[PDB]
């Protein structure tokens, strides 16, 4: 519900996405929230190019921001929300350079 996500360069990312579905990447961006094994990789340009769809966007839903997920794949969005905030990643060990407060809907 409450999390505090690590905020990774998208070069120094090991696991470069979830999984090879919308429904698979969808659940397992929920289990690694759950857990506490999420990154954020905010989105400037290039950074997409370099990470694996389908994408699992983090969106403002509506000092802790409300979000929600969102999946992308092939320029089409699974999902309804707000502005993205950052693409989310498995963490497996990486130095952050800040964290983002989110509250997860959940």
């Amino acid at each position: 519900v409450q999390l505090s996500l690590p905020v990774l360069q998208v070069r120094d990312v090991l696991v470069r996405g979830f999984g090879d579905s919308v429904e698979e990447v969808l659940s397992e961006a929920r289990q690694h929230l759950k857990d506490g094994t999420c990154g954020l990789v905010e989105v400037e340009k290039g950074v997409l190019p370099q990470l694996e769809q389908p994408y699992v966007f983090i969106k403002r839903s509506d000092g802790h921001v409300m979000v929600e997920l969102v999946a992308e794949l092939e320029g089409i969005q699974y999902g309804r929300s707000g502005e993205t905030l950052g693409v989310l990643v498995p963490h497996v060990g990486e130095i952050p350079v800040a964290y983002r407060k989110v509250l997860l809907r959940k």
